[PDB]
């Protein structure tokens, strides 16, 4: 019997997961989507409960010997609803969907039949590709595949949602579903006018709040709960937690459909098969912590970073998309700096600045990104305050600076030429990228880091 | 800043695994689809590779960031192709499937329309949910909902795949993809003959290997590699890695389509989002494993224990569908024993011996399945050779004993009956139940059990 | 062998005809989709035609015997042509649609797959039910049933379809096929703004002329052949032919799509059988009078017709919706009367002036349908000129009086109710509708009625 | 105005009828769905009929009418019903539909949603193309683009329906309706068994009687209203009637559904418009017919006639597929006779006999048609008897001996080379031809022609 650990086993696992861990460490992590998950949650997901096969419901499985993995589910529902501060009489929960798309997919399934209608978010306006997309010549998301999606835009003159546009468009194109939420939307959702506009066609109203959940359960933005049938949501992002996702119901009954049965069975036996009950171990977990005054501290302290951010990105003279953020997130027009998002993501990257590309609203070309997303959870969760994202915000402003002098030098037009301008041996800015890279790391460094 | 591990931040949560861990240890583990996961796994899937957001593929990412999880999802692609002897220009990888149920649709999404036509094995005769289930009254998989499936079944007097019917009712059906690969199937599987049928009707043709991976990538079974175009599985089972999805595919044009460009793009961003890099880790450690001798043997030894104790049960005069089995599992027909698979698992479990009910060809209650599926891995991993498997054996006969005793002494005619009075405080055969449980539990506590 | 005439045959049917012959010479028709056929027309209609099968194309049957039926379909295509004065290089027909729903389903057929989207005017603002129709709770065209539908509107305050509207929502929707034409639109229709909406989302366009075809004929209404792409047609309407349907279609490829096989093979063998060559013969001779100049004086008839009656009825005080018409039709609002389409419609009947209910922009239910049309083709083609309009628009105000009286004597508010006391034996105002009657019937038995 | 007569008016299509009127008195029809109808019939037709409005879309149920009241729809129904000796407490009929292949797909529309399951009698062995056919390229019949349908085939050793094959496949397709009738199937159907098959999987069950429903009327064959669902028909071959269809239903809920509602609904307004009352005017005449002792007399001699060309086919050396028929065809197995289906029916079409190559059960390509089809119900009308029918096969056997020695005469394998040789102005087997031509319209033109 031989059962070594990683080093031992498998030396070069060992050692890429050690640059990972040394790469986050000294890294500026602005990525709105990721954070940094606790020691207690990785040693929750990295534990036996990974052995257990329990397919079916708590007290209703396929299989036996599940008397401790029913203990956790249970216990993992009744902290996923007090997070959210939700009657179990009135909402019920399933935290057995795979990650965010698969919660979404398996709603979709559980409400509507194929090609049924649905309407959500534009991707290029801040939507999320689950919620459907298709492009002039394919569907690109299986949302759009095997239901039929109409986006809803941003009055793009704005950036905020053009409610009264929504209005008119589900009168004519009668969606089942409205989907709520969002990917880069920097501004709170008037829930209530959502409401409004389902029931004025007899639409299920879904809120996907995969990039606002810990906000929500902090009472930071206003609670979805209130007004919509559904809530889906990632366990990452937002609420720190596991990769994985969950789903939240009303129990009464919802235009004649009882929603629990429909939506535990579209998830199993429906999508999935065998729960990941190591992955519900660490949501438990992370749910419990959902509910402390730390978390909500720290939810707080997001929204007082992000505004320190935006505050002095603004004062460098760049424009954000819908003029500032409610929440986690900024969206950074690049336009009016005079380039775009593909160029500065790469060299940010290179200086230990780890953000994306985002569109915008008005951009010509999918192909080229008009603006970069930054968001607070990760840095925040190190225990940065204001004065050191007013700090990022400079490290920012260097970057792009150093973006758009590479862009002038760079005799290509195109990203590809920027690429390779960038990444070559004898890339003339180095010394720049690395002065600036010195001072991201000498910030970064000086803070803690959640894990093992 | 606090960063407590799991027994300073959450006791309850980690009194359960501990619960879980210890309940594995002194079990008598036959659940055909589970195995123990090694340390190494548990370490790479409880790491800080969760924390990462990685849209996309190596080389081609959404964020910035992705140095070393491009690394590690490269290696993790090289090791998947070289576990089953793979020539990379012939065969390519996806190792980013949630797992082996999207792993799945992604297969359907790619290749197939909403409602083009797939034939799989049926349900009650060991089939999977994912290849397609529907019953008089519902769609019950989304296979079945947004497919057309119709099953291919068993010779019901054999318990082998009616190879001729398939033949016949391929030609009538005109299925776009047929489906070989069972979670209940105890023989080998004619490839050869389902590349014959497929090409009568120019279908795809997928191997699912979930259950017999391991075996596989040992030689022990036949290579569907030779005569399939598509080969999904789950990373757990037989290759005893993390919980996850693969999806193998020919990088030649097959019926004119670019399965390479289908798959990926079913993948991301057709059905998921970000990989769980933290599973691609632990997937990467298994890969590596099952390229060594010690895997080789294991997998030996998984077919020699499981005859071993399929020969012993014959010896108790129990029937076995099919005869016996070709692999690592067993399917016991207790019908001519005079009880039915879903009384015995409880009392088996009851005994801290768990498998699980299974359905035998010609049960004519769908509700009361009349056999048990039994599996040799994961006690193989423990150490167990064939004198111990006859022990079980043994055991399992005394259950069944215990069980007939138990069906016999209940007046109630139903399931949830037999349940009710087993579980009574006042159960009759407690006492015998509890022996049982001694000298099961006086076995399995012989033997150490990897992971963290 | 005895074969009688009718009269011996079948006395019933032919007391049946008989009635039909006096209802049709004393009746004020102003059905705006109604016309008399010739007598001509009739002859081939009911002759030695309809025996025959010829399944396929001419000289490309699957059925011997055809030289003669392929005779008639190459020259009936060839008249077809002619008649819309269309470059047979360009533009091909297909003869052998049943009516226009068949003709517009099968051009979905040929271009769409099923649930592709389509756009047409709505019905409650006179669109045809065949371009899309659902309710709140029911896909009542079958075009909503195998398509996605969804409308354009007219603007409320004008009448006129809402082009800037229409642009918005196509780039929204995304159709694969945008439709013009109309069962009850009073204007001629912006083709050129249709083919730039169509270009923006790159979709298929189809204008459907069945209420119009022989104002285009005789080129008193623009000519949707510079525009678009596929034209569908009835034949009896406004061709004054038999019953039945044409579809004529671009020969050079639109969008890739070579029309001509995709239109004649959704056509047969996609849709249909055998072709009705009585039928097609009864087309052939009206597409020869088509070509003629008393066909064009005919159709400037119908025009000026119309228009007489409009500007009377606007000097009764009447609104009508558009504020007048360019075509056979007019929509007129009779809310500001007091009254709805439904009992005006009756009450007319009664007085042997035959129109249309008809649901009017602003309507709150099409229950309760606000408005009539009123149509000039069949009176004209029996020799009314516009001083005979304005006395029947004299006779339609006479029967909306009688009506208001009658409204005002029953009880209930339910449309029932007020069917019930009209048609009661003894019913009040009796004398007056039979006053009426005798004028109406005064003016329609000056003028004969062709056929046989 | 004028209302000339045809041969005023269109002299080109008069002429065109006078040439068809005598290749109708010339010509043995022996194509199995051809009929000639009466003067009667095309008096109906002919008429103002076609100039009446009844109903017209959107139809009464748009605004919430009542059913819609004619005196000549009620007549129809009536004799439909009486016609088929039918209690009209059970069974409804709709006689609107525009043709056989629209009367299917209305029934369909009504009782299943798109891509629901429907097995047909394979259109190789004698099928329909409306009950679904796909080739390997395409979903060629509108009923196999919009459902999703299997075929049944026959037994080939005995070219019978195989009943225990269909039992089986069935049972695994699990249709929602199964069709029963056929376009070329020699024997009557086991009712009994098709309704014993249909139950085991809750299916409706449907017989098109297109070709034989005259043979039903008159009890000649078996009474599928004593155990199917739904009638469909076309009124025009073995009815003799106009070019039309009709739908009977029961009027008993059948698995829960109002089947006559539901059909209405489908006809119109769901794929038609308004009624074409001119057809239904024909429909009732021949409706009257079918009641009388003559039209059952007429019956009995179809199935003579065709028994007595059957027989002294045989004696000429033939091979009848089934080895016989039971009703008014024959399909001719022309394998054994050295030459194809498409050769014969050429050459036998320049010798005035019409008929059909057909598919026969062993063929190995639709291309090449192995056999074709002769119906006695055309020359029945025009009052040939046994005698006659038996001189029929004579001249038919003389035309496939001319067809053998065309083929030998002929340079290479393509049937295009084959007509050309045939058609070329010096074929040196004219004078051949031109005698067996002789000897065809010698007998022909010695029986009346029924119509105008």
């Amino acid at each position: 019997f031989l059962d070594y650990g990683l080093s031992e086993a498998d030396p070069d696992v060992h050692a890429i997961i050690n640059k990972e861990k040394d790469r986050q460490f000294r890294s500026l992590e602005l990525i709105a989507s990721e954070n940094f998950t606790s020691k207690a949650v990785m040693e929750a997901v990295g534990s036996c409960l990974t052995n257990k096969y329990s397919e079916g419901l708590p007290g209703k499985r396929y299989y036996g010997g599940n008397e401790h993995i029913d203990e956790l589910e249970i216990l993992c529902q009744q902290r996923a609803l007090a997070a959210f501060h939700l009657d179990g009489d009135k909402w019920g929960v399933n935290v057995q969907p795979l990650s965010g798309s698969p919660a979404n997919f398996a709603v979709y399934t559980a409400i509507l039949k194929p090609h049924d209608r649905i309407m959500g978010l534009d991707l290029p306006h801040g939507g999320h590709l689950s919620h459907g997309f298709m492009t002039a010549k394919r569907r690109v998301s299986g949302t759009s595949i095997y239901f039929e999606s109409m986006p809803y835009r941003l009055d793009e003159s704005t950036g905020v949602i053009d409610y009264d546009m929504l209005e008119k468009t589900a009168a004519l194109f009668r969606p089942k579903l409205i989907i709520a939420g969002a990917s880069a939307y920097p501004r709170d959702i008037d829930y209530a006018r959502f409401r409004k506009i389902a029931d004025s066609v007899g639409a299920f109203l879904m809120m996907d709040m995969a990039h606002v959940s810990g906000l929500i359960a902090a009472s930071v933005l206003a609670d979805p709960f209130e007004f919509v049938d559904i809530v889906t949501t990632t366990t990452h992002k937002s609420l720190r937690g596991p990769r994985g996702g969950m789903i939240f119901f009303k129990k009464d009954a919802v235009h004649g459909v009882d929603l629990e049965s429909a939506i535990n069975n579209a998830v199993f036996p429906g999508l999935q098969g065998g729960p990941h009950n190591h992955t519900i171990g660490g949501l438990a977990v992370c749910l419990k912590y959902a509910q402390s005054p730390d978390f909500k501290n720290y939810q707080n302290q997001v929204v007082a970073n992000c505004r320190a951010l935006a505050n002095r990105l603004v004062e460098h003279e760049y424009k954000l998309v819908s003029g500032g953020s409610d929440n986690h997130l900024v969206l950074v027009d690049l336009r009016p700096s005079g380039i775009d998002g593909a160029r500065v993501e790469k060299i940010l990257d290179m200086a230990s600045i780890t953000l994306n590309k985002n569109s915008v609203p008005g951009d010509k070309s999918a192909l080229v990104p008009g603006g970069i997303r930054i968001g607070s959870p990760a840095m925040t969760t190190r225990g940065l305050g204001e004065k050191e994202f007013e700090l990022i915000a400079d490290l920012i402003h260097e970057g792009v600076r150093i973006s758009l002098e590479a862009k002038s030098l760079v005799s290509g037009t195109k990203v590809q030429d920027f690429l390779n301008f960038v990444l070559a041996p004898e890339f003339p800015l180095g010394d720049k990228v690395s002065n600036l890279r010195r001072k991201v790391e000498a910030l970064a460094t000086q803070y803690p880091i959640p894990g093992v």
